[PDB]
């Protein structure tokens, strides 16, 4: 469990549990992550798009801290005549794990029902056969109903109602956590900051954007007010010591220390601000490793969008899976980013050049 | 849960929560299957090859039921350099359905650690990557150790290990049962019989074999010595009301009533039990399909090799899934088995020919 | 030679030179393994289908051990008009290895010409050429004969009369030795085990059987009689330390120690036994390693399909190569087999659970 205690098990549990897909019935997260931050922070409010925006009170120049969580799911486009629940496909989700077992379909805040569809009707052909890869079709999940009719009335609807799903389990009782990387984590070290955060240097305007793995722009309009004069995101990725994977890749992660974010495909971080990063790290003795990614794009990008033009630096948290299959963190990577997160808070005033 | 009571909730839990692979550290459903059959049986018996056999006492024919207890599973072929899991293939497995999510690895008989190992690394080439059908190589599957030392020290050791693990949830209100269609079920449906088997017209031996859905041949031993003078056992598979199936195969399944396999790759059911059985169901009202495989073996097949040469019989309980994804039963399925074998145990005295 | 004076040089010699094939014109082999276990066994009887039954005397309980001599070969099909000689696949024999040269061709017991066909016709088309490997009309073997009649003449007629022919070389004058790996090893470390065995706590029945590398079932006939009450039988298969090999498949062999098998195609050993091996190994100091095959069967596994239902465990000989082009083996692993089988033999009382 908490092996440095440096994350708390019950926070990151309330956390990963917690529903994806704020506004949505899987808001629940929503309404969780304010209910902890709330204690505090001098106030949150909720933006119209549901963003929300806590308000450290400090003096110094406006810091934003963005984490996403807006996770991934499934989304129901019709209900089959055989009364099978069909679904569409969502983007930051990868067909080829598709879904293997236990699926949440939600019906309403509180009412889910447990769906399979981890298969997708075999293709016709021997060599197609291989082919396991389901086509765009997706795959259907069966809510067990045998009627359309059923289906309704279980109370399902069009409109993204299923979640991945999962478990928080501890792997390598000397670290390492489950589906606790995605979703949850950054938003965690958020709340771990606010945790933390004692003597306000500068005050932090911390957001929490939605559709930040699809229609991050929707992010960035929280970030639009909040984000001015400088802003931190945290979003992570991994290509981490797989076998038959080259050196070029291990050396993304290595399960150590912390991740910088050199350069992401729409933030390029301001080089003073990586460059100022590791120095700080250094100078704390806190483990960092830099990042490049080649292809997506991290909250922080969308932040580089506001027209106040605030360069964005960006935290990142290695060991990286994805969500359909896993989602393992290092409870260090955890920990590492809140302290070095929390150290650069101070430090922005003279690190904001 | 019950939605007729026709099948116990907490029996279905407990058999499909024991581990499979008798013998194996999975070895405690053997020992949980004698524990509840034995209050009804005037003993059991453990044999060489781990097959447990029940032995009602009473007069007559001696008929055999056999029920398999394998389920399927995963084997850990080494260590990686990286403290990473291998795995080496079992059969009943599909390498497509690989692993999601969540895998149990046991290090010892009530000692297991997560694992996931969903994802194999990525092959090169824009068509490969399409391919999302992992080689002969199988998936890895992470204990999250760091070192072929630490994984050592976890306890990992060659030796299948590892289970699909799961878990039992109900699938439409209305009806419908998860992952305890494979594994436990018809061991359930025999569990059944037994405990409403009152006045022994015929006495029956219950043989629970291991090694069915691989080295069915082990199984196919313990039904040497129990088998003779005639037997039945119960396997299940399904075409199942899938959606781009055609309408030959969704006959295979209904979900309603029972499947009576008309013959299986290796046991052709002898005529008369076959069509006796359908006799004896329409008289009692008892509803049932006709299903026929063109692939797939049962262990009724192998008591088929018995050098007494004895025809064996064999349900079907419809509504089949693969373990790997799924395994969504009909409780009235499960009830449909059970009450149709029960009469037809008396009957065998008349039945037999 | 005998570095270790472990596996003596001449004995080696004897059985990898006989002929494979019993009840052929190979059966000289057959002949010659009797000649020498007779000396040391109270005695020794033919079965029907040529198996070798050693009969131990102690008291105790049965154990078998049963060595495969079926060694590998090809048959004759018919004689071409050129007076070629063509030949028909056997099994355990790779296409792809077909024939380099020098076959030996038996007339008769004593009576063999060398003969050579590795070279099958040339197939047209380019990329086709590319294709070295020989269609399923395999290769043909010349006897030299210009003629049919001349052919017959020879005596060449329809029946397996060809053997892969080899010679026994030492390689690494370190230790390793050629086409010693198949065919004879195995059989030798059963011959070792009786040399060496004195004080008999248990008896232990000796049986070769034939036609192991196909037909296995053949060999289980023996071992109905012989192997009820426990049995032990050596193959062995190495994915050996070869380039471009991954590790998962080194770790199959290291050419170190012994082999214990944990499972194979046809026989899960019993968990107690391998796991008891072992603890016994330990104990002794005796170096092992644990093998698992994806594929192939053994004897042992034949051993599993008697009726009695004995239980059946494997002892593997690492530095496995394919008949065809090499049979390297480790001296340390033919005198390892040999030590950790004897030793094993009188702790069988205990240990047969
Ligand atoms: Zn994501
Ligand atoms: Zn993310
Ligand atoms: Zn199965
Ligand atoms: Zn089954
Ligand atoms: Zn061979
Ligand atoms: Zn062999």
């Amino acid at each position: 469990m908490e092996v440095r205690n440096m994350v708390d098990y019950e926070l990151l549990k309330k956390v990963v549990e917690a529903p994806g897909v704020s506004g949505y019935e899987f808001l629940g997260i929503r309404d969780v992550v304010i209910e902890e931050i709330k204690d505090y922070v001098d106030e949150v409010k909720v933006d119209k798009l549901g963003n929300v925006i806590a308000h450290k009170k400090g003096e110094g120049p406006k810091v934003m801290i963005a984490a996403h969580m807006d996770q991934i799911g499934l989304m129901v486009t019709h209900i089959e005549k055989n009364g099978f629940l069909r679904v569409a496909p969502i983007g930051g989700v990868d067909p080829k794990t598709l879904i293997a077992q236990r699926f949440k379909v939600w019906i309403d805040k509180g009412k889910f029902i447990y769906g399979v569809g981890a298969s997708v009707p075999p293709h016709i052909q021997k060599p197609e056969d291989r082919k396991k890869a389901p086509d765009w079709d997706q795959i259907f999940i069966d809510i067990g109903a045998e009627s359309k009719e059923e289906a309704e009335d279980m109370g399902v609807k069009i409109g993204t109602v299923i979640t991945w799903d999962g478990r928080l389990e501890r792997l390598g009782k000397h670290r390492f956590v489950s589906i606790a990387f995605d979703d949850r984590i950054a938003v965690y070290t958020i709340l771990e900051v606010a945790k933390q955060l004692k003597d306000a240097k500068a005050d932090v305007y911390f957001v929490a954007t939605v559709q930040e793995e699809v229609g991050l722009r929707g992010a960035r309009t929280s970030a639009f007010g909040i984000e001015p004069d400088y802003g931190f995101a945290i979003d992570v990725t991994i290509a981490a010591d797989i076998p038959g994977t080259p050196e070029h890749k291990q050396v993304t992660h290595l399960g150590k220390g912390t991740a910088i974010k050199i350069m992401d495909r729409s933030v390029i971080c301001h080089p003073t601000i990586v460059r100022w990063l590791e120095e700080l790290a250094k100078k704390h003795e806190i483990p960092y490793q830099l990042e490049i990614l080649l292809g997506g794009g991290t909250d922080a990008g969308a932040i580089h969008l506001t027209k106040a033009g605030v360069p964005t630096g960006a935290l990142s948290v290695p060991a990286r899976y994805i969500h359909s299959n896993t989602e393992v963190v290092d409870e260090r990577d955890v920990d590492a980013t809140v302290e070095l997160m929390t150290k650069a808070l101070e430090n922005i005033h003279e690190l904001k050049i």
